[PDB]
C-alpha cells in the first residue's frame, strides 16, 4: 500500500491557480503583453514567480532590466497577497478535507509539495495546518517544477520513498516532477491538458482514499 500522499496546492486544495491567473495577466498586461489568456496559462502552472515572469516575458518578446525584473515579480506578489487575504475553509475544494482526515486514520503521511511561498499562509486560512506531517519549502531545492525536487523533497520529510507515494496535481510541470520523481500522480482537470497517459479525475471530489486505492492496486 502507498504510504505517503503529495499534495500540490493551488487548484488542488483549493481554487488559487484561478487567482494567480489573474494576478499573471493584470501584470502583463501593464507592461504591454497581451498573450496570457487561459491556453496560455497552461504553461505557467506549478511553475515558480521567477519562472513565470520569464516565460511571460519570452512569450512577446522581450527584455527588462535586472532592477525591473525584480519589481515586476513584487508587484505581482503584492496583488496576489492581496486577493488571497479572505480565502476561509468555506474554500477548501469538494472531498480535500475528507481525505486528509481518512488518509490520518489510515497512517498514511500528507506532504505539502506546492512551489509557492505562499503555501503556508494558505493553509492556515484554510484551518488546514495540522492536516501536515511536513511542508517542502520550495525555496530549498536547488530546481523547481518540472524538475522532481520538491516531490523527491517531500517524500524524504515524512521518510517514505518517492516510489511508496502517491503525488496529487492540477498541472503539466507538476505531472512531469511526480513522474520524474518516481511517486504514481493522479491529476485533476482536462486530459486535453495534462494529456491522455495518466490517471485524471474531472474535480475533487473524486479523490477519495477508497479511490486512491483503486487506482494503486490497478
Ligand atoms: O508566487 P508564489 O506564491 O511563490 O507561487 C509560485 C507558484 O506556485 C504554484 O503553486 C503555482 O501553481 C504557480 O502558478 C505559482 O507561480
Ligand atoms: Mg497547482
Ligand atoms: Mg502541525
Amino acid at each position: 500500500m502507498f504510504k505517503a500522499v503529495l499534495f500540490d496546492l493551488d487548484g488542488v486544495i483549493t481554487d488559487t491557480a484561478e487567482y494567480h491567473f489573474r494576478a499573471w495577466k493584470a501584470l502583463a498586461e501593464e507592461i504591454g503583453i497581451n498573450g496570457v489568456d487561459r491556453q496560455f496559462n497552461e504553461q505557467l502552472k506549478g511553475v515558480s514567480r521567477e519562472d513565470s515572469l520569464q516565460k511571460i516575458l519570452d512569450l512577446a518578446d522581450k527584455k527588462v532590466s535586472a532592477e525591473e525584473f525584480k519589481e515586476l515579480a513584487k508587484r505581482k506578489n503584492d496583488n496576489y497577497v492581496k486577493m488571497i487575504q479572505d480565502v476561509s475553509p468555506a474554500d477548501v475544494y469538494p472531498g480535500i478535507l475528507q481525505l486528509l482526515k481518512d488518509l490520518r486514520s489510515n497512517k498514511i503521511k500528507i506532504a505539502l509539495a506546492s512551489a509557492s511561498k505562499n503555501g503556508p499562509f494558505l493553509l492556515e486560512r484554510m484551518n488546514l495546518t495540522g492536516y501536515f506531517d511536513a511542508i517542502a519549502d520550495p525555496a530549498e531545492v536547488a530546481a523547481s517544477k518540472p524538475a522532481p525536487d520538491i516531490f523527491i523533497a517531500a517524500a524524504h520529510a515524512v521518510g517514505v520513498a518517492p516510489s511508496e507515494s502517491i503525488g496529487l496535481e492540477d498541472s503539466q510541470a507538476g505531472i512531469q516532477a511526480i513522474k520524474d520523481s518516481g511517486a504514481l500522480p493522479i491529476g485533476v482537470g482536462r486530459p486535453e491538458d495534462l494529456g491522455d497517459d495518466i490517471v485524471i479525475v474531472p474535480d475533487t471530489s473524486h479523490y477519495t482514499l477508497e479511490f486512491l486505492k483503486e487506482v494503486w492496486l490497478q
